[PDB]
């Protein structure tokens, strides 16, 4: 300095910019210098750093308490701001090609990309003096277990308390991190809301946001992840997709190992057995049900690693190794009830900060579908600040309405749901939404036609019905062909022990409209019968879409009269269908990156099916 702009020490409101690693210190310094923040807060991750930052919201009206619980909180944004949009969300990179397959015909769905020059645009017309009259919070955050191999420490700086408030609780961190992390590399997270003091538009519902200007970018080149306008979810808690899928998987194909939108549970039968199975599904399909699931075979029990993201590696051994990146659960609340989902119920009534859902006079929480009658006399506020009556035709809570509760407070959480080394995964799950067609269970014949299964993925969403591979079709970090062949990859590690790819739909109707699976904690009946084929258990059946479960293998005792041939039903005409649909999206939307052995895969369903 020959003057005194550079050096944002006299700034600094909690921690020591001389204290942080030099690196962290040029992050930090570089974006005040930029954003112009009025504070610099270094988070700690205590208590009472939290607790106090609570009660500032409280005090300005950005959330409130929810006194029928334990230090539970209800936000409700700008209705401009409720969700991740993907239609601003970009991977920045020298070629298109390496971030999405360059399509034959039509537009790409399987990613966003934008040149650096683009950006650099975009950057500039948004990020200049954007915190001013605002706190620049430094969040240090380990995703992971603090220590474990197979951890990544990241760098959020963020002008909104709400991200701070949500980070501690989806992500670890505060000043252990900072010690841990040392030296060493980190993501960097940069985050603004991008509404400046003095307020140039109105502020909404004390929810601070600029919907015009909203942009989620990832450059994995530079580590970075910057995201402008939005204060919700996946656009403002970085750690989550931006980091533990986009970024991540774009790191795991280099480095060799697997950043998936799945599911992590721990399942041990009635003879003391435990296995651990990993499951990726789209939307509205049930993965923190199935994760938190509360079994109803007598003798088996079921154990939450983790409900969203799954970060694996095979070890020296072969295993197939996983971890939870994520801290906490960031479920969609509304359908969450005593039945669907009793061992959540239990999670979120204790220090959980729920975001655009109802609340009751006595200060409680509410939703569609949840199966709860309130007392005579207890009256609904919608998320929208509005009386509500269940003979509205607008909903109480907005359907991406959320809860955010630590993972710790799980009553089943698993035991090595924070162990450095990972748990072995010896089963992986796909599935989605599918009213026709599609049956109950199926198991891939090889490794091959399992990435194959995953690739060919599709759900409901006049109906539609889209394609979602692997269920990461809006996290993919790079070209999905080439996600494909790192995947396929996985065959020729010496040692690797592959497990064993499995197909589910718990949605599957008759000709009325009804469900032909009572689902939920019946689901168990399924896990049962995956836990026995990979035992090696004789129990299948051969189809031309996999194995299926021979007559008498499930487990139906207990249940009434299930339709069993209609749930496992395979129509000739129906597979032709979903065989030459699959062909088309695969051939436009991978096009030149579609790997030979999925090409291979495809022609091989295409003849069992000519053959029925
Ligand atoms: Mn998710
Ligand atoms: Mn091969
Ligand atoms: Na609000």
């Amino acid at each position: 300095q020959l003057h005194n702009g550079l050096d944002f020490s006299a700034k600094v409101i909690q921690g020591s910019l001389d204290s942080l690693p030099q690196e962290v210190r040029k992050f930090v310094e570089g974006n005040a210098q930029l954003c112009q923040p009025e504070y610099i807060h270094i988070c700690d991750g205590s208590e009472e750093e939290y607790g106090r930052l609570l009660a500032h919201m409280q005090e300005e009206g950005v959330i409130r308490k929810l006194k029928k619980y334990d230090n539970c909180w209800l936000a409700l944004t700008d209705p401009r701001d409720v969700a991740r949009i993907e239609s601003k969300t970009v991977i920045i990179t020298q070629e298109q090609r390496d971030t999405v397959p360059i399509p034959k015909s039509g537009q790409s769905q399987l990613g966003r990309w934008m040149s650096e020059e683009d950006f650099e645009k975009a950057f500039n017309a948004r990020f200049p003096g954007c915190m001013k009259g605002r706190t620049m919070y430094v969040i240090p955050f380990s995703m992971g277990p603090l220590g474990s191999p197979l951890a990544k420490i990241g760098i959020e700086l963020t002008d909104s308390p709400y991200v701070v408030a949500s980070m501690r609780i989806m992500t670890r961190m505060g000043t252990s991190v900072l010690e841990a992390l040392g030296d060493g590399e980190f993501i960097k997270c940069l985050h603004s809301v991008g509404c400046p003091l003095p307020l140039k538009k109105p502020l909404v519902n004390n929810w601070a946001c600029n919907p015009e200007l909203t942009l989620i970018a990832h450059l994995p080149d530079r580590r970075e992840i910057i995201s402008f306008g939005s204060g919700y979810g996946g656009n403002s808690l970085l750690g989550k997709k931006c980091f533990a899928l986009r970024i991540a998987s774009r790191l795991a194909k280099e480095e060799g190992w697997l950043a998936e939108h799945m599911l992590i549970l721990g399942i041990t039968n009635p003879e003391g057995k435990k296995k651990y199975l990993a499951a990726a599904f789209p939307s509205a399909c049930g993965k923190t049900n199935l994760a938190m699931m509360n079994p109803t075979l007598p003798g088996w029990k079921v154990e939450c690693v983790g409900d969203d993201i799954a970060w694996m590696k095979f070890d020296a051994q072969g295993n197939l190794r996983a971890i939870n990146p994520e801290n906490g659960f960031f479920g969609v609340a509304p359908g969450t009830s005593v039945k669907t989902n009793p061992n959540a119920i239990k999670t979120i009534q204790k220090n959980t900060i729920f975001t655009n859902v109802a609340e009751t006079s006595d200060g409680g929480v509410y939703w569609e579908g949840i199966d709860e009658p309130l007392a005579p006399g207890v009256t609904i506020t919608s998320w929208k600040n509005k009386e509500w009556r269940p003979q509205d035709e607008e909903p109480c809570a907005h359907p991406n309405s959320r809860f955010c509760t630590p993972a710790s407070q799980c009553p089943i959480i698993d035991p090595a749901w924070e162990s450095p080394e990972g748990v072995p995964i010896e089963g992986i799950i796909f599935g989605g939404r599918r009213p026709a067609g599609v049956p109950l269970v199926y198991e891939a014949l090889s490794w091959q036609h399992g990435v194959f299964v995953g690739a060919a993925m599709r759900s409901e969403a006049g109906k539609v019905i889209m394609h979602d591979p692997f269920a990461m079709r809006p996290f993919f970090g790079y070209n999905f062909g080439k996600y494909l062949a790192h995947w396929l990859s996985m065959a020729h590690r010496p040692a690797a022990k592959l497990p064993k790819i499995f197909h589910v739909n718990w949605f599957r109707k008759d000709k009325n409209g009804k469900f032909l699976w009572p689902g939920f904690g019946e689901n168990s009946r399924v896990l049962e019968w995956m836990f026995g084929r990979i035992e090696g258990e004789d129990s299948a059946k051969l189809t031309p879409i996999g194995y299926v479960p021979k007559e008498d293998a499930l487990n139906l005792k207990g249940l009434g009269d299930v339709n069993v041939e209609e749930l496992f039903g395979i129509s000739k005409e129906f597979w032709e269908k979903e065989v030459e649909e699959i062909d088309k999206y695969l051939e436009d939307q991978v096009n030149a990156d579609l790997p030979y052995e999925i090409e291979r895969e495809l022609r091989a369903l295409k003849q069992r099916i000519s053959q029925m």
